């Protein structure tokens, strides 16, 4: 039975992060379609961003809280507030690509890409943390 | 013993999730890098057109070590099509970069539509391989 709560948490974990990283991975390819004049597929992109960001913040917050095990805790609270920092980078991007904004997505892709940088090496202690059982 | 072949399980699933992760971060840097050259932010595209080129080089490095270890005929089918659409995947992102180095939309666009469909292969490919090295850490078990 722990076994499978453990299965669920990957799940969980690995699809959130894939899924965060493509939502910001569309907004940034729907920026470029509006420079282009793609105007319509732009909608496209900027409505899977919104959707990712929500299916991807839900799994966070279920990982979060399923991760009761001592060894987990610390870990699982540092992938939510650093994955609240990711997520609320993309929802910078978003906005300055409503707005057409060159500076504003410049100003807010800094902290996008740290912060996913972090949350590859965090997801890694993550899973060491999980098949230690 | 069922714990080295469980181990090589979770160790194979591992590279997979973080070579897929790496794609699509290589694809999140030459997008928002382009959109920095065009705001004349140089010196970053130019970091994040080099990050691309290592994220999916350390992502086409696990594949191809998933590849060698996927033996099992329930697996190897499955590995040499993630194979070979990664390379397709790759060859499209590099024509991002290039594009990007470029200053050209048009060069873009004309191959931003095989970086999009390879890589919905790819997602799906994972998907298919993960559960079927669930299904034989199961066995295992079973």
């Amino acid at each position: 039975t722990e076994l499978d709560q453990t299965a669920h948490q990957s799940d969980r974990l690995n699809n959130a992060l894939l899924m965060a990283i493509r939502s910001s991975a569309n907004v940034s390819s729907g920026f470029i379609e509006q420079l282009g004049g793609h105007d319509e597929s732009a909608g496209k992109r900027m409505a899977l961003s919104v959707e990712l960001n929500n299916k991807s913040q839900a799994l966070v917050d279920e990982f979060v809280e399923n991760a009761r095990e001592p060894a987990l805790r610390g870990l699982a609270t540092e992938l939510q507030a650093t994955f609240a920092e990711y997520a609320k980078a993309v929802a910078g991007q978003r906005e300055a690509t409503r707005q057409r904004s060159l500076e504003q997505y410049f100003k807010v892709n800094s902290d996008a890409g740290n912060a996913m940088g972090r949350l590859q090496t965090l997801r890694q202690q993550l899973v060491t943390t999980l098949s230690e059982r």
